[PDB]
């Protein structure tokens, strides 16, 4: 019998409890959410991503599949089992609970920035409030589950966007061009990600910059919720790749395995030959070196992946290392056996035969230390694939962009009033000013009305009906043109 | 139709390629899951938990429900689209897929610890390999998946028993029992995991600690998968809790809103109240001390919620403050107003109609210093509940605890063989050696037969059948007796 989570408990158990506690003529709750402050250096703006999959998810799918066309009784039970047992409420009051499931829709308006649009730290991106007054509990009682399942897609969109800013630059800076960028940054990071639920929404937060990743879930989550279609664009795409199990059960033989693998496996395209697993150096002095006619020959593209070592030091070469193959780094030391050519910026790429990837505790950092030693060297920054793991995007917390919802602004009896300790006061909107994005609050409806042209804020979800949807070509467009 | 993700295809990308890459005649794959290191402070140990529910969601359900009772065709094409359009192979193999289908179960075997064990750090708690030699490649393929999923369960189950722990240690200390301990770890942390799915593993994790929780899905989750029902067992608990939104709703006439909460609202039971939206002290020393004869009248307690400040200097007191009330702090302050009771070993226990709980920013460190403080004071470390947020359960990776999996068996062609990167090899087993638990590996098949009796893995779960069905009172008295 499959259990089905009731609709109605997606909450914190207090959530419950706030409609009691409201005070009585109270017709209308308004929230927002914010990324109040960054804790990752050099990054002041957050990449907007994730809204309509959790609209699409939980507000249509989940409440119409699991509530609303439930038998209404059975949507009261479910509920009054739940509070009976674990509040020790002998006879839970469920009236409001029928009420919402006769009144056959969820009576919420949302309204959120374009997804894919940056939004600075302390400006507000989404607002959700009541339409109905009877349900103002409703607002409330929905933020857990909104704030549980937005902060990581957002989060690791706007981790990802810093790599590609990095990315970009360099590529610009030495080959002039950013074509090579969008296969840069590689998602490897399911295995340790939380749950295939969190991986699905951090890998479509990176696949909004990248489209190389190995996180196939993610590929799919766009395909569920944005509208994307692999039949007709290139959502993700990845290659073949050994791994250390398989290069320790074929053996020691090196130059044999690898030449099987390049010359009768994969004889064309792209292959991944993890390398490490006995001596890194010695393959690519010995074998990789022994194989450069058969690299040569192929259709296609033989991927170098070390996965120890430091990776700044792998890379770009041991400065203080006394053997020259360690001295100068893995970039240079293919150069010197397949050369390539030289960009327009006078940097030095690698024959198209010839690759790296490196996907081993990357993070932003370490990226961009790569990229500018790189560059001192005279090689462009396009030499290198990263892989970026969970160490980047399991490594969070919704406080690393401050995220909150938080209401401010409530009607109580006809009148407005503003909701706030001691920040943000009763209604938000966000409009471009002059070449920024900026706040404006204290509004009440009326000046509120006023300023609705020019809010950047769009109706996205109100009482049922989806307003806006977005396509993961869409978001593509608006991110990074 | 709704959309489904191919049960074929829930993995890193490469896994896909693995197979064509082994060594021609490869008839098995045998992996284990360790805790290979530990981050944490004083943590030397994990408290296994979170298999039996995986097993049950996704190697059953999920690959019933959407692999294997679902025609052939439509398996097989799902697959061959998506390999077709993110891996660029014009005809994709899917015979090992059909073959799959047409076995109409997993040939899996995978054993484990009994989940409530305290596991070493670098001990194997559980093994997965293929019982028949076809589908070698079926462990590698699920690694992945396992992976992503059990980590965050086990390592949330283990830093709620550190707190456990603790305040075990301190209300014997203080007390002279644990009656308490159980409600003393509170669950918070639901609106700051990464997603629902990651706030049930986590809170299910909590909850083999505590009974405390605000986090409904993560009772739930015990229902679901480990034959919890709250109809007969304490499962999680929790009380009615205002917060801020609300208070701030009510206004400031500070005393009719508290007192409307507690003689009107709830008369009776349990009721936390956040106290510090417009000024902290001033409620304490004006409001609740001047409602002391209404708090002493309930059927029940008042527990004063702080959201601000320093954590340890609000419940304990600040030794530098000039005015009594900080310099005393929340817990003495409240024992000024209400008084109580002296236990057996001279500490002080707040009258039962007074309590104090902190869910901010709270960790294992704090609560530690926090029950120190109050001990060094002579009162009680019972007089607080703790509220345990996404600080604690969220801000963690898979490395936190070192987890990995890795194969560390193969037999080829009949011939077993140890796979290692240059560390366990070869069939492994755990033993007690004295309330000692060691990893005992290099086994070959008759060794690791001849040592099955010692083994403390045992059978879960054996192509396609269910072998091993824990309670969560069974993990329960496992971990605290
Ligand atoms: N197609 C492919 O080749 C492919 C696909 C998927 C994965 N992989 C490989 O599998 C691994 C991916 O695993 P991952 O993404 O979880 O690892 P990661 O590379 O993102 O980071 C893991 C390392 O970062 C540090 N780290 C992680 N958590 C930490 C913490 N709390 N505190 C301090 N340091 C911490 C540690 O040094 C850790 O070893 C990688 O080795 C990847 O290359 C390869
Ligand atoms: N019944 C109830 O009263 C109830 C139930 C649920 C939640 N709540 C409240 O809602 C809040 C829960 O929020 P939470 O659990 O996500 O946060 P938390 O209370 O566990 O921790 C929040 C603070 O921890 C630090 N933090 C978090 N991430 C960090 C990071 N990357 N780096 C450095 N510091 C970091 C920060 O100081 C942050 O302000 C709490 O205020 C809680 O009291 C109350």
């Amino acid at each position: 019998t499959k259990y089905t989570y009731p609709a109605t408990l997606l909450c914190d158990f207090y959530k419950v409890s706030h409609k009691e506690q409201y005070p009585e003529g109270t017709e209308l709750i308004y929230s927002t959410w914010t990324p109040r402050t960054s804790r990752v250096e050099d990054i002041d703006r957050v990449v907007a991503f994730g809204f309509q999959g959790f609209i699409k998810k939980y507000l249509i799918d989940y409440f119409n599949e699991n509530f609303f066309k439930r038998p209404k009784q059975d949507v009261v039970n479910e509920y009054k089992r739940v509070i009976k047992h674990t509040l020790q409420v002998d006879d839970p009051d469920a009236s409001h609970i029928e009420s919402l499931h006769e009144l056959g829709y969820l009576p919420i308006k949302i309204k959120a920035v374009k997804e894919g649009t940056f939004i600075p730290i302390k400006v507000p991106m989404l607002t959700i409030e009541n339409t109905i007054p009877e349900f103002f509990w409703i607002t409330n009682y929905l933020e857990t589950l909104m704030s549980n399942e937005i902060w990581q897609p957002t989060t690791s969109a706007t981790l990802a966007y810093e790599y590609r800013k990095i990315l970009d630059e360099y590529a610009m800076e030495t080959v002039g061009n950013k074509l090579a960028v969008d296969f840069q940054g590689h998602d490897f990071s399911m295995r340790g990600m939380s749950s295939l639920e969190s991986t699905k929404l951090s890998g479509a937060g990176h696949l909004l910059s990248f489209t190389g990743t190995d996180t196939i879930p993610a590929i799919l989550y766009h395909e569920e919720f944005y509208n994307a279609n692999i039949e007709n664009e290139l959502v993700g795409s990845s290659i073949p790749a050994t791994e250390h199990s398989v290069m320790c059960a074929n053996g020691q033989d090196e130059y044999v395995v690898f030449k099987k693998l390049i010359t009768e496996t994969y004889p064309e395209g792209f292959v991944s030959i993890v390398s490490d697993t006995w001596d890194f150096w010695n393959v690519i002095d010995t074998v990789v070196r022994k194989l450069k006619g058969d690299i040569l020959k192929r259709d296609g593209k033989v991927v170098i992946r070390p996965d120890s070592g430091d990776p700044v030091k792998i890379i770009c070469g041991d400065p203080e290392a006394k053997d020259e193959l360690v001295r100068k780094g893995l970039i240079e030391v293919l150069w010197d056996i397949f050369g390539g050519n030289v960009t327009d910026k006078g940097y030095k790429v690698l024959d198209p035969h010839i690759g790296a990837i490196y996907g081993d505790a990357i993070t932003i950092s370490r990226c961009k230390e790569i990229c500018k030693k790189l560059a001192a060297k005279g090689f462009a920054s396009v030499n290198v694939v990263f892989g970026i793991g969970s160490f980047t995007y399991q490594y969070n917390t919704r406080d690393t962009f401050g995220f909150a919802m938080k209401a401010t602004y409530t009607v109580v009896n006809g009148e407005e009033r503003q909701i706030f300790k001691n920040s943000q006061k009763g209604l938000v909107a966000v409009v471009n000013n002059g070449n920024e994005l900026s706040l404006v609050d204290e509004l009440d409806r009326n000046a509120y009305k006023q300023l609705s042209n020019d809010d950047i804020l769009e109706d996205v979800f109100i009482n049922g009906q989806l307003l806006r949807n977005q396509t993961l070509s869409e978001i593509r467009e608006l991110l990074l043109d």
